[PDB]
């Protein structure tokens, strides 16, 4: 399955890459996430919530494309449990001074949930959280 | 009249979820029906929500009613105030065990539920995760 969005922010390109290199902190972007660690400089560790009994399911994925103010982009190690990829992209926005934020996620509801999550995130940054 | 509560139970002390609450410019990340809050002294700020386009933005002053540490915060719109409000924030020791729980109480009246348990289900996640 694949999940694909995008917003405008009134921000720089770099300013927003920064939020979303920190993966610990992507859960906050990507609720559908309960944790993201960092377990060495392309590797981390993936978790989501699970029903009974499973719990949580977790996995490791690696960065496949990490290039400031571009683009970041991970997938699931062969043998991860659920089989995933994403990437984000900051590119210049045609309007003004902005930048377009796409994102896409694959794996094998979500696309209102990334709707969502990713016009909370433009709502915070414009506002100045 | 539009009156508005909720309450969730999250598994963190009192002083702390008290803490994120007290800090009235961030309380538009709680609050997301909220533009901006601003500090004018001890009790009293600036209050500013998205009006429809006809209008753009609308402000008021209001004024904190309680601060008690780590157990409720209250405030209301000051009169003249372009849109009367009100809001009372409680910080309760949950029955089950542990944890404390958050009730919202809001009231506007120009001259809404489901937005705020949506807010308060975040902030237990948030604060429940440690992000």
């Amino acid at each position: 399955t694949v999940v694909r969005d995008a917003v405008t922010i009134g921000k720089p390109a770099e300013q927003l890459y920064a939020v979303w290199r920190d993966l610990p902190g992507l859960p906050l972007l990507m609720t559908h996430l309960r944790s993201v660690e960092v377990l060495d400089d392309k590797r981390s560790r993936w978790t989501v919530e699970a029903p009974a009994p499973l719990g949580t399911v977790s996995w490791e994925a690696e960065l496949t494309a990490d290039e400031p103010g571009k683009r970041i982009a991970w997938r699931s190690l062969p043998g991860a449990r659920i089989e995933n990829s994403g990437e984000v992209l900051f590119r210049p926005a045609p309007g003004a001074r902005g930048t377009e934020v796409v994102v896409r996620l694959t794996y094998r509801e979500p696309s209102q949930q990334l709707r969502d999550d990713l016009m909370r995130f433009k709502r915070e940054q414009e506002l100045g959280l």
